[PDB]
C-alpha cells in the first residue's frame, strides 16, 4: 500500500510505507555499526524504514544498497538519488526520486496527538500561534505544524548543511474541501543561500491526517 | 606529536592529532557515501580526522576500521571502543579508549578567537557571562566556554541520545598556575538519566590554550 504518502506526494517520486515492524527484518551488514549500540525501539524503526527505502529504490530501478548516515544524521543515498525517511509510532515511510529532476525531498510522520505541554511555544513564531487558532476542523494543528517543521528541516539540510531552527521558517497551511489534507508553504526567514543551485526562499509541501497519523512531504524539483 | 591533546587528556586513552590536511589521504571505501556530496573543506576534515582516529586505534591495538556516523552524526566505533573526534581551522584530533574502563569521551578544538557577535549570549546562562568576566588571563573566555560546551555535548550524547542545549549545562572553570590550562565542570541542569549506567549529573574535563587553539577533553570512566 502507498495509502498515507499518496495523499501528500506529487509525481516524480516513488514511496513505500508500513504501519508496524515486520518481524525478523535485518539491517544490511554495512548498516550494522549505525545500530550496534542502539535501544531496540531505535533499531526497529532504523531497520524497517530501510526495508521501505529499498522497496522504493526498487520502484525507481535502483538495486538494494545500504543507506548510511552522514552530516547531522542525513541519509546517504546512492549516486543519482535524493530521498527522505520517517518513522514514528505506527509508521515507517521512505520517498525517493532521481536527482536529474528532484533537487530535495523532505517527509515527516507524527502521531495525530496533542503536543506535550510547552512544546507548541518552543516550536512556533507568535504569528504561527495566531494562524493555528484560525484553522478549521477537529485537528491537532500544533502537531501538524510540528510535522511540517520536521519535513522542512529534512528537505533544507541536505541543500545547505546549515541549522534551520523552529523560529527560522514561517509555515502557513491551506485546507482542502475534505478538511483533512492540503498544502503548506515554509517561508525561510534566514540566509536562504544553497550550497548548489538557487536560494531556498520558500519550500512548498502537502499535509494529510488519516489513520491517526499526520504526514507531510516537500518535493523540490531541479530546474 | 600528541602536543595539544596531551595537555587535556588523562590516562586510559590514546590520541592522535595533526594541524593540516596531509595531501592525498583517502577515506576508506566504506566511508565514501558519507562525503560523496560534501564541499571540499568538509571532505578534508572528515578524511584527515579519520586518519588520526585510525592512528589512535592502532595505539589501542585496534586495526584500521571505517568510522561511520549514526544518530545525530555521532561516530560509530568498533566493538569495545569509545572515542571522540574534533576538527577546526588548523586542527584535527581523535581520542579513543577501551569501553571496559572508559564510558564516554568528548573532545573539542576551536581557533582561539573572539566569538562572532551575538554567539556568547546564545550559548551562556546569565550567571556564566558574569563568571567569565571574573576569570583571569588574556584569553578568549567566550571561545573556551563554547569549546567546553561542544566537548560536553559529544561526551553526553552517546550515553543519553537526548538533546543537551547550551542553557542545559553550567560550565565553571579553574585556572592552573600557567594561566593557559585548567579543569572545568559541566553541571547538567536537565534530566540526567543515562540509557545505561549512573546518572550524568556533572561531567569533568580539562581545557588548554596553546598554538592559537583551545582544546577541551572529558573522559568519563566506567565503574
Ligand atoms: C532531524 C529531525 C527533524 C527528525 O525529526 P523526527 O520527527 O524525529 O523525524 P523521524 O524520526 O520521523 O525521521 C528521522 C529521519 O530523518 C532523516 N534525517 C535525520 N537527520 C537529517 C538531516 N540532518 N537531514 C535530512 N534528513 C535527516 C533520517 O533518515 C532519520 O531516520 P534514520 O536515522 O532512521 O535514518 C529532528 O530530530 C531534529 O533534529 N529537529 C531539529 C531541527 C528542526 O526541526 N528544525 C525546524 C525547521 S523549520
Ligand atoms: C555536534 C557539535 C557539538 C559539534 O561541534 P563542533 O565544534 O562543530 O565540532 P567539531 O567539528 O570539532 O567535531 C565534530 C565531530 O564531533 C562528532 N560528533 C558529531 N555529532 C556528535 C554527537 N551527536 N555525539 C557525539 N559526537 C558527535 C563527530 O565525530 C564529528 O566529526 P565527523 O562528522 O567528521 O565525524 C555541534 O555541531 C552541535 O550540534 N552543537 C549543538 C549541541 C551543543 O553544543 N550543546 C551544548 C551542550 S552544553
Ligand atoms: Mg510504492
Ligand atoms: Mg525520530
Ligand atoms: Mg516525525
Ligand atoms: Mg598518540
Ligand atoms: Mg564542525
Ligand atoms: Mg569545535
Amino acid at each position: 500500500t502507498d495509502s498515507l504518502l499518496s495523499l501528500v506526494l506529487p509525481d516524480r517520486v516513488a514511496s513505500a510505507e508500513v504501519y508496524d515492524d515486520p518481524p525478523g527484518l535485518s539491517p544490511l551488514p554495512e548498516e550494522e555499526p549505525l545500530i550496534a549500540r542502539s535501544v531496540a525501539k531505535r533499531r526497529n524503526e532504523f531497520v524497517t524504514v530501510r526495508y521501505c527505502a529499498r522497496q522504493a529504490l526498487g520502484e525507481l530501478g535502483v538495486g538494494p544498497v545500504p543507506i548510511l548516515k552522514g552530516d547531522k544524521g542525513e541519509p546517504c543515498w546512492p549516486d543519482g538519488v535524493v530521498g527522505s525517511l520517517t518513522h514514528c509510532q505506527g509508521f515507517r515511510g521512505a520517498v525517493v526520486g532521481r536527482s536529474t529532476d528532484v533537487r530535495s525531498v523532505g517527509i515527516d510522520a507524527e502521531p495525530h496527538d496533542v503536543l506535550p505541554n510547552g512544546v507548541l511555544d518552543a516550536i512556533t513564531l507568535p504569528i504561527e500561534r495566531a494562524e493555528l487558532r484560525g484553522l478549521p476542523g477537529d485537528l491537532h494543528w500544533d502537531r501538524i505544524l510540528f510535522c511540517a517543521k520536521e519535513a522542512t528541516y529534512k528537505a533544507w539540510y541536505p541543500l545547505t548543511h546549515r541549522w534551520l531552527g523552529f523560529e527560522d521558517a514561517h509555515i502557513t497551511f491551506e485546507v482542502d474541501g475534505s478538511g483533512t489534507a492540503g498544502s503548506f508553504r515554509s517561508r525561510i526567514l534566514i540566509d536562504p543561500v544553497a550550497e548548489h543551485g538557487p536560494p531556498l526562499t520558500a519550500l512548498d509541501g502537502r499535509w494529510s491526517v488519516r489513520d491517526g497519523l499526520a504526514v507531510t512531504a516537500i518535493v523540490l524539483l531541479e530546474h
